[PDB]
């Protein structure tokens, strides 16, 4: 069976605190809608921030949100402050193996 | 809903080639078999090693295995290779949101 590949872009960013920013990620396969989002902070261990495509965690300020279906999908966030530097990572979880994007490095001009 | 906490031990450890090495993570409430194993080398993005417990994924090395169920899980690593250098991580799916343990390094000696 063929790995599910998912393709995440842009590798890296930088934007101004106030921004709006947004991250796609598009899988090879049909997933329906079971895609999940997380942020990696340096040293630090991946923290769930959105569930099967669109629901947000608890704890998650409102800021973020995530939306599509299908094969695309989209990760938004409204107005970048400090604390968001990191790394992100898109999820599959349709079949096994669960298949991570390559991830989205962001930072602050 | 409290969160379920993974706790990893240890944090960190040294060992040469060809040793045998364990690493424990242990939740705050039964999470019947539904953990998760990742690896991952800097700058990379997590892979799956092991499913629910003890379920090796395609193209991970038959050193590698997991065991436990209820509270306490154990993953091992028979006999260490060079290329096993990364930081591992394990993750519940019993309930959400899902939670990593903090990461035990490995490095050799």
């Amino acid at each position: 069976t063929p790995d599910i590949q998912m393709t995440q872009s842009p590798s890296s960013l930088s934007a101004s605190v106030g921004d709006r920013v947004t991250i796609t990620c598009q899988a090879s396969q049909d997933i329906i809608k079971y895609l999940n989002w997380y942020q990696q902070k340096p040293g630090k261990a991946p923290k769930l921030l959105i569930y099967e495509a669109s629901n947000l965690q608890a704890g998650v300020p409102s800021r973020f949100s995530g939306s599509g279906s299908g094969t695309d999908y989209t990760f938004t966030i409204s107005s970048l402050q400090p604390e968001d530097i990191a790394t992100y990572y898109c999820q599959q979880y349709q079949s096994l193996p669960y298949t991570f994007g390559q991830g989205t490095k962001l930072q602050i001009t």
